[PDB]
């Protein structure tokens, strides 16, 4: 049993990815080798991957894709990547062709959960409350300001004026060919809940961000059970595997599902702390993640 | 300009993928080398891949990823049908190679390949689809409509499909579908029904070909009321836009009792001499070589 942990990436969250790698490595209860995708896309292996991990950044790598690895020595791959190339199904699809088990959601769920237009389309069709939004490709917005203008696939510029719209599109178009424009909520409470499992997952306690984490979140009992049920329902509809951190918005008790993150930060990070308060310690959480990937691959 | 054409695959459409290659190799206006994915998963290159001349490759030489000289090509043309072809897996590998490639990207490929997730996207956008429910292995089915149904694996793309005419034969159909995918769909089987198909060309903002029809004869163009054929192209271009498809797609519709229903989108359709997609754009004024050149060009344009 040996795990291949991939960290870094080409997305702007490259440095956050290496922060989660140091967390996973120190606790994961399996022999684990580290792979680092540098910011130029070239891979770093062996001692050079651990050195760049201590540097919290890999500006340039050595090995072009595909890297010189014997995939037959790794039983499970852990794509600990965030954003483009890592969370949107590309890395997932390559590991599928490779016949390799891997932690996290599949190709379809990764691409969908990383798309803020299409995921909202599926969630809304399933009856899940989401923020009113429109999709703008590289502009008709039916609701009045303020908006939140975001690129469709990322892991953002507040707009209070209609004349301030075509400028927020260019900042969002810097990261994508498509953007979303959704109605701003203020004031808003942000709720987050971790899910663990393949399709039919179990929920952690609900937490709240305010950078301060409230675990558990100060919620009336029916509201947090609604959060847990909305998370498990969206999780199952989207066919998410392994894990996901589902984020919500809360006005009064008007809950809106914000987004699903298939590769949550994995340092103190919210997702491990949520299942820590739910009786799943960080090593046991990583152990079940590796076993959920083997259970899906070799038994489904 | 040198293009690599990947054909074959591990899916039941392995033979038809090789036929589509011979059609693309018939008149692509570029020098093009052929790489074949055999049915066992290993790849054949060089003249052994061409030795395509046998119409079936049971065994291959190189395990994935193959020792292929990707730097010697300007575009990749994945001509694989079904799983490990149209489902984003190959494209994700090409995305990580940095090679521009023909066809839809990872997002649209996997989504159009999923018979359940695509219909949810399409129905929310206001595009008509047939009544359907998803059935996940382990939880019992809940079908609000009455037979006859179609029962298919959600993301497999022809094995595992059943026509269920008795509500009690549903459990056997789900057992068969759950042999190939953890999720199935139960679609209402329309009858009588006509099969209408139309091609789309372009990057997200595409152009529609004349509508076709399968009666097996291909009616090009299809004999449709002037309003219905305009609605087909309108629904085709819209679904093509919402899903963010790049390159090409063959959009299959059902026509029952005056109502249109989008059946599915095909991101890597057939390219055989019999196939519907190239003929539909020939009738539309786009030659077979001009189609492949623009497909190659659109791959470089998005890149
Ligand atoms: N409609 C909205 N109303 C109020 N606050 C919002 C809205 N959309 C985003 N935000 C704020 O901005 C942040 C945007 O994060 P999110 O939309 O989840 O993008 P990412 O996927 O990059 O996290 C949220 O955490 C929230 O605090």
């Amino acid at each position: 049993m040996r795990v291949l942990l991939i960290a870094g990436g080409v997305s702007p969250e490259h440095e956050v990815s290496l922060l989660s790698a140091e967390g996973v490595l120190r606790h994961i209860p399996f022999p684990t080798d580290l792979a680092v995708i540098a910011q130029d896309g070239r891979w770093l292996l062996g001692e050079k991957a651990l050195t760049a991990l201590e540097a919290k950044a890999a500006p340039e790598g050595e090995h072009p894709f595909p890297p010189p690895l014997s995939w037959e020595r790794y039983d499970v791959v852990f794509p600990l990547l965030h954003g483009r190339f890592g969370e949107d199904g590309t890395v997932q699809g390559f590991l599928e062709l490779l016949g390799k088990p891997y932690v996290g959601a599949g190709v379809a769920a990764s691409a969908l959960c990383m798309d803020k237009d299409l995921s909202k389309r599926v969630l809304a069709q399933a009856g899940v409350p989401v923020v009113p939004w429109v999709a703008v490709r590289k502009p008709v917005v039916p609701f009045d300001p303020p908006f939140f203008v975001k690129p469709a696939n990322t892991g953002i510029s507040r707009v209070e004026r209609f004349q301030d719209l075509e400028a927020a599109l260019a900042l969002a178009f810097r990261y994508d060919e498509k953007a979303v424009v959704e109605k701003a909520l203020s004031p808003v409470r942000e709720l987050e809940v971790g899910v663990l499992g393949n399709v039919f997952g179990e929920a952690s306690p609900v937490g709240e961000v305010r950078a301060e984490l409230l675990i558990p979140a100060p919620l009336d009992p029916g509201t947090q059970e609604t959060v847990q049920e909305l998370a498990l329902k969206a999780y199952k509809v989207l066919g998410v595997r392994g894990m996901a951190r589902v984020d919500f918005f809360l006005a009064e008790g008007e809950l809106y599902l914000n987004e699903l993150n298939t590769i949550p930060g994995f340092t103190t990070s919210m997702y491990p702390r949520l299942f820590e308060a739910g009786g799943v310690a960080y090593p046991e959480l990583l152990r079940r993640l590796v076993e959920l990937a083997l259970t899906h691959h070799h038994h489904h």
